[PDB]
């Protein structure tokens, strides 16, 4: 199983406040998160993010890895708290908050549990065929969804930019958590939406086509600046 992951600022933000992690000594598991706020920022919500979640499954792994929703449920709501903590205490950063798509992948790597909170995405790529996994936590994707306003179509509106859900935020309830089963040969690609704003679902499955990872990953995140590349972009490609 081969894992590359990329970040970029893009040709409009002047700084990052994308992050994520790959856990390399064991794969099993991943994180992308996309932070908002300033001050700064941002940046700090979407570390706070990546680094509770990494720890927290690092520790509990072990223990609770027979019951995964439970496990990435308390991971997430970890973050959450290291994050709303971090606000209450500071007036600057009150506002900041991140997305985060996770992928855990069970012991026998047949299975990858996926969670997230936000609109930062993760796909499944199977014999040319692109699946989204995760339904984005936006008001527009929920109203689509309903509908109506089911014109997809759906941006360019407002908000397109606005989220219902994100990390760092005290009303949190909503933690989104699915299994997927896997296949050789599958890719999946965790990414925050500087990727997905820029390219569509069709060129996003050509370039999770080529078999070298390390080179789809690059492409990915070319392709999205060539595109425009007005914000951040995170991709984390994983070949099963
Ligand atoms: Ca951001
Ligand atoms: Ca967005
Ligand atoms: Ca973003
Ligand atoms: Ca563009």
């Amino acid at each position: 199983m081969d894992v590359a992951g990329l970040t970029d600022c893009g040709l409009i933000r002047k700084s990052n406040q994308d992050a994520f992690y790959i856990d390399e000594k064991h794969q099993r598991f991943f994180i992308v998160a996309d932070g908002m706020g300033g001050a700064a920022g941002g940046e700090e919500a979407s570390r706070l993010a990546v680094d509770h979640i990494r720890q927290y499954l690092e520790t509990h792994l072990e223990d609770l890895q027979h019951d995964p929703v439970t496990l990435l449920r308390q991971a997430f709501l970890a973050a959450n708290h290291a994050i709303v903590e971090q606000q209450r205490q500071n007036s600057a950063r009150a506002d900041m908050g991140t997305t985060a798509v996770v992928i855990l992948l069970d012991e026998k790597g047949d299975r990858a549990w996926c969670a997230h909170v936000g609109d930062s995405r993760i796909y499944r790529w199977r014999k040319d065929q692109l699946q989204q996994i995760t339904s984005d936590h936006t008001w527009i994707a929920q109203a689509v969804q309903l509908g109506s306003l089911t014109i997809e179509q759906a941006r360019q509106h407002p908000w397109r930019h606005v989220l219902s859900q994100c990390l760092g935020r005290e009303d949190l309830s909503q933690i989104d958590i699915q299994p997927i089963d896997l296949e050789p040969g599958d890719r999946l690609l965790l990414c925050s939406d500087g990727l997905t704003e820029e390219l569509t679902d069709d060129v996003i499955s050509i370039y999770l086509s080529e078999p070298n990872v390390q080179k789809a990953a690059a492409a990915l995140v070319d392709a999205a600046k060539t595109h425009g590349g007005r914000d951040n972009v995170t991709v984390v490609v994983i070949s099963v």
